[PDB]
């Protein structure tokens, strides 16, 4: 039992999603048809939210980025971005551990965590 | 149409997984637990080298047990070494990751597989 392969598995996951989002944000654009619905917790650790938004989403929320979103930077730890709301701008910092799940409609993709 | 292929990606991930756990064991010299790991892989894929002996005994795949009796465990770059014996005669095994097909664990019934061909 002393190889936590589940662990390591998550990781090595949760860097593709860094990998992913990583180019994307390299460009600005998104490729293709493509688009990601990030289901993440809005109390975990590393993440900066607003009292709004976590007022709003209290144990989890689900982004989705498409078309157009802003300001998306993406570090090793997790990726910003800008999430212009009905009535107001947000900026979220998700760090990747507080993922716990990925969907790429476009090409039928989807990963999942244990959070 | 996929522009990400997260499939390539996902694969090279999970070969990571191998590396750093073959990395680990071939640091200290000992398995940790009831830990064991059966590997298969293409015998061959460019950059394996193994003997005749065994190039002979086995056409294209085989399946490698590292369990009680492995010595010299080298993790490269590329992929890594391994000492074993067969029918009582050493070998001297040198295995690519990207030639690696299936990783199984039995301890913790922990299986990968990829595209080797």
């Amino acid at each position: 039992d002393h190889i936590r392969y589940d662990i390591l598995a998550q990781d090595a996951l949760r860097g593709v999603i860094r990998k992913v989002l990583g180019e994307v944000a390299a460009t600005g654009r998104l490729p293709g048809d493509h688009h990601f619905f990030i289901t993440f917790l809005t109390g975990a650790p590393g993440v900066r939210i607003s009292q709004h938004l976590k007022s709003k989403y209290a144990e989890q929320m689900t982004i989705v980025i498409q078309h157009q979103f802003w300001d998306m930077k993406v570090t090793e730890t997790g990726f910003e971005i800008g999430l212009s709301f009905s009535d107001t701008p947000e900026k979220l910092v998700i760090p990747y551990n507080a993922i716990r799940g990925f969907y790429d409609p476009s090409v039928n993709f989807e990963l999942e965590f244990d959070v």
